[PDB]
């Protein structure tokens, strides 16, 4: 599944992009 992240994607994930929310940036991850 999808979650925003801080601060990076684990491994086994990818990173898809970027939220922006609550006033910070997180990497998109499926
Ligand atoms: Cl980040």
């Amino acid at each position: 599944a999808c979650y925003c992240r801080i601060p990076a994607c684990i491994a086994g994930e990818r990173r898809y992009g970027t939220c922006a929310y609550q006033g910070r940036l997180w990497a998109f991850c499926c």
